[PDB]
């Protein structure tokens, strides 16, 4: 698999942004 920034960006730029 490969999306680890798509799964971080999510803890900071869904709702943290």
């Amino acid at each position: 698999m490969a999306t680890l920034e798509k799964l971080m960006k999510a803890f900071e730029s869904l709702k943290s942004f």
